[PDB]
């Protein structure tokens, strides 16, 4: 049971939209959320820092394997953040109108809860650099995670 991050680096200009993506390979509930963190030597995605004033708890989803889930219209409208899990193990966070305060190390956490004492936690890490200089790209440049 594991998480694939297609892309480890996203380099976007201010004012763009970006979707950060994690993909799930593998009844049971899932807890899935997003937070900014840091890339430690032995542990990455431990510390849970806010994304634009919201926390992993605000952005979290809780859904069954036959189920999709997304954050509310009022969250999207108010914070320009949409977190969404489709039926195909695609888990994403869509950020509207990037500012330089959006840069950071983003983590998707996915918890498989098979039972009260049976939780498996997996995370994916990806950097978002929001650029502001004359050389900033016209839209997101993205760097694959692998091969
Ligand atoms: C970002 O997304 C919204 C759709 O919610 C759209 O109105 C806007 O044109 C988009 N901005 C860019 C730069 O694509």
């Amino acid at each position: 049971f594991k998480v694939a991050t297609p892309y480890s680096l996203y380099v976007c200009p201010e004012g763009q939209n970006v979707t950060l993506t994690c993909r799930l390979l593998g009844d049971v509930t899932f807890y899935k959320t997003w937070y900014r963190s840091s890339r430690g030597e032995v542990q990455t995605c431990s510390e849970r820092r806010p994304i634009r004033n919201l926390t992993f708890q605000d952005l979290h989803l809780h859904h069954g394997g036959h189920q999709a889930a997304n954050t509310s219209h009022d969250l999207a409208q108010r914070h320009g953040l949409e977190s969404a899990s489709d039926h195909h193990g695609n888990f994403s966070i869509t950020m509207r109108n990037l500012t330089l305060l959006d840069s950071g190390l983003y983590c998707c956490l996915v918890v498989e809860i098979r039972h009260h004492h049976s939780e498996h936690r997996v995370h994916g890490a990806m950097e978002l650099q929001v650029q502001t200089g004359k050389d900033a790209p016209s839209n997101c440049v993205v760097y694959p995670s692998s091969s």
